[PDB]
């Protein structure tokens, strides 16, 4: 995206290029180390495998897509 420049999605702080800070590029978007983590707990996805659903970020307990049934987890 050449029209223009950004910073850490989780904090939009700008990233040393290539200064040799420890950053993720996933959907061409800047993510930081310590800021890589499972939207709905914190835990660092830093070295674990991560899921991607609704296009959001998750660890693989709570990305857990188990097709349990197709009631129960709605209102009833
Ligand atoms: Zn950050
Ligand atoms: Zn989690």
């Amino acid at each position: 995206g050449s029209s223009g420049s950004s910073g850490c999605v989780a904090c939009s702080k700008p990233i040393s290029g290539l200064t040799g800070a420890k950053f993720i590029c996933f959907q061409d978007s800047q993510w930081h180390s310590e800021c890589f983590n499972c939207g709905k707990c914190s835990v660092s996805l830093v070295g674990k495998g991560f899921l991607t659903q609704n296009k959001e970020i998750f660890c693989q307990k709570c990305g857990s897509g188990m097709d349990t049934d197709i009631s129960g987890p709605s209102s009833g």
